[PDB]
């Protein structure tokens, strides 16, 4: 449970940042934050959102200073984590990101078309992560062009992204809406919860139906229809769209009470578990019955093998790989341990006890996550419970309180609280991976894709980034290329005109690990990271005439304070 | 050392974020981050830098997405922390911020005129914090208007800000430059290091002189000259400027080797200690000799009562209140405990031993900070050492590594490492305060200054913020006022035209602690916090015609997912 100085954590944890927009890398079981990976936020330090390279990745037709990331998931090969990529949603500005786990940096951002608010996200497990599966939460008109605002004619879609290219593969129109999603251990099926079968905005409307549903997607049938050309398109997007509304070959709508929320696949591949939320239950769907259901051989509700009452406000379920499930009860403010097989007996009227233990948590739990739960190798060691209120649990810090991520030992029969982890607004889910499932680089190589655009521009200017310190004049544009070797930039002054569009490229020629440099231009609103063997750039408009200093903002050497230069801006 | 679940930390720590731009609130000795206070960064979650209230506080004539904050200090009454305000510098875009410690929010940002790169910052101690003292690091022409770029005619200034108004009080022109600063325990004196007596840009130039100096400011004389009207002004600023160059009544330039860096006041009020950096020394200046020096009764170097050799790269010194000092050695990667009285005897020629202990730290230490060191109540319990490299100390996370903030027990004769704390780029200094020295509010009062502007606009529109759900049209502006009680906004639909300038005001009517609401407009790049009894607002341009959902992004209730609404944008 404890990590001494000089000792390493046993697992990485990748935490969502919620509306703060980043991913946080923790060591488990120390629960210490090792790194922040900027995604949808703008990072003053590394310049994510400021650098040209990050801006290229972000794309889009407007700058967004925010995002809302909930659901981080790591790429799999044959149902085991492979450590290549992390993917996460953006509910705020309707995007999905991919993070490269070799350098812990975002490398792709995709805008999802003709939907709003990407919420649920999880990955194909088997045969490997070929698809990223994405829910859009909020129904909108199709197309959304202002000619018809009616809810009556508003819909959402389920989206599959090609994991390797990050281009959207296809979308499925559904009835109702989409909340959370998971995938099976064959590649054939994915499934999502719906809380708004009513397609309402008002609170009473969203709660009218006694049951909403889990919608199950026959990914095999969908992919085949898309391959055959049996699809349509919406609006300005060329993405293939198939229609899963009503009675469709692509979907099954299994009724589940009530405004259900989490959707979690058991690590033995047997079950999708929908969390009942307004219903004090979960609903256990037998994946091995879905083939029969897609042939209309059984009823929709025949796939339900258990629907146990657990307590008030079930939100999310996770697994120890020993046959138990752990479910957050938001209103009762507990985590409930229960046995799946015993709940199945109870549903059948063989009235065994199925609840093993309720542990109070502090306070109001959202997601929970057991170590390796999303893989075949679910190890039953650690359980993280991510609670949304902290009240009195930490020192007072004003009206805005931290969240509380609690680490619980589930290695034995009895859940035991070990650590209370204050966290800034606002983690949703997290994912734990063994140390040995991640392989990182300690320095860049000069062909790295993270500065492909810099190499391409340098070639146009005949600049050798590893060697040159040059000022290139291009009309109202100026490109400044500098090398850096601690504690010196290879250029200590340059001159431009007021209003010039200045781009500064810095290449870090240091080879020693951890010798990162920075670059900041005083009063010009720019900063960037340049780690060993990286190139990075920033663009800014030169301000009113005068001297402006630049300096290294990454303490790098005893002579760091002296690592700088001057930009001289002349009257045009 | 250890804080169990349900127990509280004994100290607050306020960490600088460096070029990440925020202040981080830690519990000590657990070393867990309790809260982030946005300052110069743009926070996707709370909307700091997006909300109208934060934008008014930031002011300026352009948006900055970045800052570089090093030096957090808390307001004092008679040399004891009083818990009212924290102040911090911005090196990147030449600002100073004040944080209100009742709500843990920035409330004032001041742009410092006619200087670049605010670095050193510390507070008046006695009789209380009336002044904030600020160093500007980089010499610039006066005025900085592009007519003369020469270093020969470039200078910097020391700045005093009125702590209560946050308006600049006066500035002092100096020779050389300014790095770090501290104040005495009378109010009369402040002092700064200089590393660039050469006023050079090139590295060899900045290290040419064997000695630079500590510049001591006679604050009493300066304030008198200003009150008498004996000052000038620079450029377009009305701030009073006095000239402390050369032989001046306002300054004394005590030679100190070599490119000295930290400047630290001992808690008995006896010494200013300059950290030698390129010289393996510190220089101990006796404050009780300064009156004699300002009457020319002693020589400049007669104020030096010790100049002990400690080791390679001394950067920052801190104090246990027992007569020992603790100095970071950046090159040797150690913290050195030494006895001040013995160093004075050694300087006098006595055959004595002033070094007590060298502890290896991991790796390359910058600032260090002992609990209550900046006050009379320096308690000698804890020492934080903030190191700039972490190498192998934490799990690998790519080319960019965390920093390492180490917690050391200094309560006894032997310094003992207790904890290694990974931190994101890049803390400089921190300040520790007892739990009982901070008094926070849990909910807002409706007269709070943090939404005075919202109140004034509501009044003009005839709106009662605590009761109204109204849409106000004013040309092409739309002001939308809503109340909120989780899980329902008081308005679930509103209509605007494409291109309208839409301002949404939300007033949180929940009264229970920790029931924070949020607000996000999908695809419009806005988010904001609304904590209990707060009002907050965001402004955005309505996009292309269509439906856009808004939702609460602060998990607030079991029905959080249903806390939404729609903005309907029509073609103009
Ligand atoms: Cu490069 Cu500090
Ligand atoms: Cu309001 Cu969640
Ligand atoms: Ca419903
Ligand atoms: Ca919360
Ligand atoms: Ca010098
Ligand atoms: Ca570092
Ligand atoms: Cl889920
Ligand atoms: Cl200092
Ligand atoms: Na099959
Ligand atoms: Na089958
Ligand atoms: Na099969």
């Amino acid at each position: 449970a404890h990590v001494a100085p000089g000792e390493l954590d046993e697992y990485y944890g990748f935490w969502s940042g919620g509306h703060q927009g980043e991913v946080r890398v923790l060591g488990v079981p120390s629960m210490r934050e090792l790194m922040r990976i900027p995604v949808f936020n703008v990072d003053s330090a590394t310049g994510w959102g400021i650098t040209n390279e990050s801006k290229e990745i972000l794309g889009g037709d407007q700058q967004y200073l925010n995002g809302d990331c909930h659901h981080p998931h790591i790429s799999m090969t044959d149902g085991r984590y492979d450590g290549k990529y992390l993917f996460i949603n953006d509910k705020a500005n309707t995007r999905v990101a991919r993070i490269r786990l070799d350098i812990m940096k975002t490398d792709k951002i995709t805008h999802i078309p003709n939907v709003q608010a990407i919420h649920g996200l999880r990955l194909q497990k088997v045969p490997k992560t070929n698809y990223v599966f994405c829910n859009a939460e909020f129904v909108i008109p199709q197309p959304n062009d202002g000619t018809d605002f009616s809810l009556d004619n508003s819909y959402t879609m389920f989206t599959a992204i090609d994991a390797e290219t990050m281009d959207v593969a296809w979308q499925v129109i559904v009835d109702g809406n989409l909340d959370n999603t998971d995938a099976d251990y064959t590649g054939k099926y994915a499934a999502s919860t719906c809380y708004n079968s009513e397609r309402a905005v008002d609170l009473a409307g969203t709660m009218r139906n006694d049951r909403d549903w889990v919608v199950v997607f026959n990914v095999e049938r969908i992919a085949a229809a898309v391959k055959a050309g049996n699809f349509k398109t919406i609006g300005d997007s060329k993405v293939p769209v198939v229609d899963g509304r009503g009675e469709s070959e692509f979907t099954r709508y299994i009724p589940v009470p009530k405004n259900p929320h989490g959707l979690n696949t058991s690590p033995d591949g047997k079950y999708f578990i929908a969390n009942g939320k307004l219903s004090p239950t979960v609903s256990v769907i037998a994946i091995d019955k879905l083939d029969d259901l897609f042939e209309d051989k059984i009823e929709l509700r025949d796939t339900i093998v258990a629907e146990p009452e657990l307590g008030l406000g079930p939100l999310h379920t996770t697994f120890d790989g020993r046959g138990n499930a752990y479910t957050t009860l938001f209103i009762d403010s507990q985590v409930c341990k229960w046995n799946i097989a015993d709940a199945i007996k109870h549903y059948n009227g063989d009235r065994v006890n199925y609840i093993r233990q309720k542990l109070d948590v502090q306070y109001q739990p959202g997601h929970n996550h057991a170590s390796l739960t999303e893989s075949r190798d679910a190890d039953g060691k650690w359980l993280v419970v991510l609670s949304k209120f902290s009240k009195d649990r930490f020192l007072p810090v004003g009206p805005l309180h931290p969240e509380n991520d609690q680490l619980i030992d589930i290695s034995g029969e009895e859940m035991k609280l070990v650590h209370d982890g204050p966290t800034y607004a606002e983690p949703h889910d997290c994912i734990l991976v063994r140390r040995d499932q991640i392989k990182t680089k300690k320095i860049y190589e000069r062909n790295d894709p993270y500065f492909a655009s810099c190499r391409a521009q340098a070639e146009k200017d005949g600049v050798t980034l590893e060697s040159d310190n040059k000022v290139i004049r291009d009309g109202n544009k100026v490109r400044v290329y500098m090398t850096s070797v601690a504690p010196q930039y290879g250029m200590t002054e340059f001159k431009v005109k007021e209003g010039d569009e200045v781009t500064v490229y810095i290449t870090n020629l240091d080879m020693v690990e951890d010798v990162t440099h920075g670059f900041c231009m005083v009063n010009h609103g720019v900063s960037m990271e340049i780690s060993p063997q990286q190139t990075a750039s920033v663009t800014f408009t030169a301000g009113k005439p005068g001297v402006y200093w630049y300096y290294c903002n990454w303490f790098c050497h005893a002579l760091h304070m002296e690592m700088g230069g001057r930009m001289l801006v002349e009257k045009a």
